[PDB]
C-alpha cells in the first residue's frame, strides 16, 4: 500500500502496463468508496515517461468536464510522478468495439455527442490533444438519467497550448489515426484532431480503418501518392453521417470540416 496524497492504493490491482505509464486501481483514504485510478512512471522508459506524465498535470489541472478523465491530484518530484485520476470502471472504447465489430448509428451518436462537448473546451482553452484513438476514449458508468454511460477522454501525454494563429510541427500520434500533415511532417492545427475522430467514428461504423496500410511508412506514401482522399462509405449509412465522414476525412486541412461546423452538425442533432 503506497500513499498520494489523501489517496492510496496497491501495486496488485493494475489496470494497464502502457510504454509510458503504468495505471493501478486505488482509493481516498478517507473515503474508501471514492475510487481512483493512479498513473505512474513506467521505468522501461522513464525518461519519456516522466516528460509525458508531467505534460498531461500541465494540460489536465486546467480542465474540468465530464467527458475528460478528471485529475483529482498528482504529486511531482525530480524522480518521479503520480497521477491521481477519476477511475473509468467501463474500460476503453477498443475493447468495446472488439466485442461489438460495429456499432449502431445510435451510439455512435450517443458517444461522438459526448466527444464534441469535450472538444468544445480543448478547442476554447486552445488545447490540441494529438493522441485520440480508441484506446484513449475511456468508458464510465458513474443512473435515473436517459442514457447514462459516459465517454471520456484520456491520456493528454502528447497535448499541448497551440495559439490561434500559430501552427504546430512535432511529430507525435499513432500513425493509424495520424492525420495526413501530421504523418507528412508538414505544420498543422486542431483540425488535425478532427481527423483522427473521424477515423474512429469510421471505424464504429465499418469495423475497418478508411484508408489501410501495412506499415506507417506505407500509409505515409499513400497519401503522399493521393491528392483527394476518398473514404468507402456503405450505401446503408444516413446521409448525415455520410456527409460528417466525408467532411471529417478530407486530407488537406484547409479543406477539413472546422469546430463549429462539427459541434453544429446535423448528425449530433
Ligand atoms: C493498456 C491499457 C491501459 O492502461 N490503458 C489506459 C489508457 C488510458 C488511461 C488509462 O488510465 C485509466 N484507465 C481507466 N480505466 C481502464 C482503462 C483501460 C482498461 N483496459 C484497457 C484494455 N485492456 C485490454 C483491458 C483493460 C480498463 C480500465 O478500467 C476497467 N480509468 C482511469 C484511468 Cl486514468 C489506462
Ligand atoms: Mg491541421
Amino acid at each position: 500500500t503506497e500513499t498520494v496524497g489523501k489517496f492510496e492504493f496497491s501495486r496488485k490491482d493494475l489496470i494497464g502496463h502502457g510504454a509510458f505509464a503504468v495505471v493501478f486501481k486505488g482509493r481516498h483514504r478517507e473515503k474508501h468508496d471514492l475510487e481512483v485510478a493512479v498513473k505512474c512512471i513506467n521505468k522501461k522508459n522513464l525518461a519519456k515517461s516522466q516528460t509525458l506524465l508531467g505534460k498531461e498535470i500541465k494540460i489536465l489541472k486546467e480542465l474540468k468536464h465530464e467527458n475528460i478523465v478528471a485529475l483529482y491530484d498528482f504529486q511531482e518530484m525530480a524522480n518521479s510522478v503520480y497521477l491521481v485520476m477519476e477511475y473509468c470502471n467501463g474500460g476503453d472504447l477498443a475493447d468495446y468495439l472488439h466485442a461489438m465489430r460495429t456499432l449502431s448509428e445510435d451510439t455512435i451518436r450517443l458517444f461522438l455527442q459526448q466527444i464534441a462537448g469535450a472538444m468544445r473546451l480543448l478547442h476554447s482553452k486552445g488545447i490540441i490533444h494529438r493522441d485520440l484513438k480508441p484506446q484513449n476514449i475511456l468508458l464510465s458508468n458513474p443512473r435515473a438519467n436517459p442514457n447514462s454511460i459516459r465517454v471520456k477522454i484520456a491520456d493528454f501525454g502528447f497535448a499541448r497550448y497551440l495559439q490561434s494563429n500559430m501552427m504546430a510541427a512535432t511529430l507525435c500520434g499513432s500513425p493509424m489515426y495520424m492525420a495526413p500533415e501530421v504523418i507528412m511532417s508538414q505544420h498543422y492545427d486542431g483540425k488535425a484532431d478532427l481527423w483522427s475522430i473521424g477515423t474512429i467514428v469510421y471505424q464504429c461504423l465499418t469495423g475497418k480503418a478508411p484508408f489501410q496500410a501495412s506499415s506507417p511508412q506505407d500509409l505515409r506514401l499513400f497519401y503522399e501518392k493521393n491528392k483527394t482522399l476518398v473514404p468507402t462509405i456503405p450505401a446503408a449509412t444516413s446521409a448525415p453521417l455520410r456527409q460528417l465522414l466525408l467532411a471529417l476525412l478530407q486530407r488537406n486541412h484547409k479543406d477539413r470540416m472546422d469546430f463549429d461546423e462539427f459541434f453544429h452538425h446535423p448528425f449530433l442533432d
